[PDB]
RNA sequence: UUUUU
């Protein structure tokens, strides 16, 4: 049994990894590259999409999903496995995919094509491909989330996907993995933990509370595909304790995704089911308003607050986020919070830096506003959540993560006895 | 830590 990374090494997009064992080839994820590395998504899979077998999807990422649509333009026609929740949501990610594309490398047929083959593989359910046993396993990362367990050829082989942050409360915890031959997991958070998330919370509602008081506008930074409903649900549960003001998802996709919600109950934690039980809806704060618009959108500029204000991009790379930043950092009674995280080098860095103004859609803007940055808020298991989940595995293999990440995860790793490696493109693992 | 008016 083998298992060859065909993305996310040494770096954190472009999840791909095909496993070779029981007389099948099975490709685990096929995610696109985002950022700088966009461009290698024209670029050729290093493999023969032909001759895989099948393909089981961790979540619906794009990160995850977005080469899905190409490796059926390039002839492959066999099943892709994922849990239902996935099943819809990548219908919701690959639609927005092809509009907001700027070079395409699929189009719209080679979405409805992958979208037909999909088919639906819940936990604890086994595939079985030749001498290959598969099953889902709970990862907590995204609604209908999880890692993989392959078995075969007398050896068990065990893919991370994404791990959840277990501290948070809208997904169920991550489960932990079998005891495996190896290992193959993502270490986005390889360097440290994350800040207590209660104390996260406490802090984000103290910042509400003080903004919305004196009548400002809070805007947050938000993922459209789990991070905006996990705000709002914070909202509702807490937002008893707040002022009075409208609450705008301003991000037609997070506002589909929300409408999904209520269709995916069983995937979320038992708190979040118990609620539905009671026919109420934990997503929909009181104030909600979903912006489908940009003339609305806009108007919010102008507007003044109180008001909460959700938008993306996540990552401030374009959306219309940036129009709410540029016309709203230079108040001192707004504040921006971020509940992401920020890759160094973008407009996000820059902000918390504190300049005396950073520059918006090609203009400089005085920075006023107050600043605010809750990684406790983060989607991914910190280092520590990392450890305790390989606890007593003999062989790890690392993906997803930045270089020196991954290093200080393997570091300790390493140190606790581990065998432990930084998986490379295109080289194949042993299991 | 991944699309977005
Ligand atoms: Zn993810
Ligand atoms: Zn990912």
């Amino acid at each position: 049994m083998r298992i060859v990374p065909f993305g996310a090494a040494r770096e954190v997009t472009g999840s791909a990894h095909l496993l070779l064992a029981g007389g099948r080839r099975v490709l685990l994820d096929c995610g696109m590259f985002q950022g700088k590395e966009e461009a290698r998504n024209h670029a050729p899979f290093g493999f023969d999409p032909k001759e895989v077998d099948a393909v089981l999807l961790t979540h619906a990422h794009l990160d995850h999903v977005g080469r899905l649509p190409k490796l059926f333009r390039e002839g492959y026609r066999g099943p892709v496995y994922a849990t239902r929740a996935t099943v819809l949501l990548m219908e919701i990610v690959l639609e927005d995919a092809l509009k907001v594309m700027d070079e395409p490398f699929f189009g719209p047929e080679d979405v409805e094509e992958a979208l037909g083959h999909l088919r639906p593989l819940e936990y604890g359910e086994w595939l079985r491909l030749g001498a290959l046993s598969l099953a889902f396993g709970q990862a907590g990362h995204l609604p209908g989330s999880a890692f993989v367990v392959a078995q075969g050829e007398g050896r068990t082989l065990v893919y991370s996907g994404d791990l959840g942050n277990r501290e948070k409360d809208v997904l169920p915890d991550p489960s932990l993995p079998p005891l495996a031959d190896l290992v193959l997991a993502e270490g986005t958070y390889g360097d440290r933990p994350h800040r207590p998330y209660r104390e996260t919370v406490r802090e984000f509602l103290e910042i509400l509370e003080k903004t919305l008081s004196q009548g400002g506008k809070v805007l947050i930074p938000t993922f459209a595909v789990e991070r905006a409903q996990e705000i709002l649900y914070v909202l509702y549960t807490h937002g008893h304790r707040l002022p009075r003001a409208p609450i705008y998802l301003d991000s037609p996709m997070a506002g589909r995704v929300l409408s999904l919600y209520p269709r995916l109950v069983r995937y979320f934690s038992e708190e979040v089911q118990a609620h539905f039980l009671q026919g109420k809806n934990p997503f929909r704060p009181a104030g909600l308003e979903v912006v489908e618009h940009t003339e609305a959108s806009k108007a919010l500029n102008r507007a003044p607050g109180p008001m909460v204000v959700l938008a993306g991009s996540g990552m401030l790379a374009g959306g219309r986020i940036l129009h709410h930043l540029k016309h709203g950092l230079s108040d001192p009674r707004n504040a921006l919070v971020f509940v992401g995280y920020q890759p160094q080098g973008g407009l996000g860095a820059e902000i918390i830096a504190r300049p005396p103004a950073v520059r918006i859609l090609g203009e400089e803007v005085p920075l006023r506003a107050s600043v605010h940055t809750l990684g406790g808020f983060s989607g991914h298991a910190g280092q520590d959540e990392l450890l305790d989940w390989l606890q007593g595995e003999p062989r790890v293999v690392l993906v997803h993560g930045e270089e020196e990440k991954l290093l200080a995860l393997g570091k300790l790793l390493a140190l606790r006895g581990q065998e432990v490696s930084l998986a490379r493109f295109g080289e194949g693992v042993p299991v």
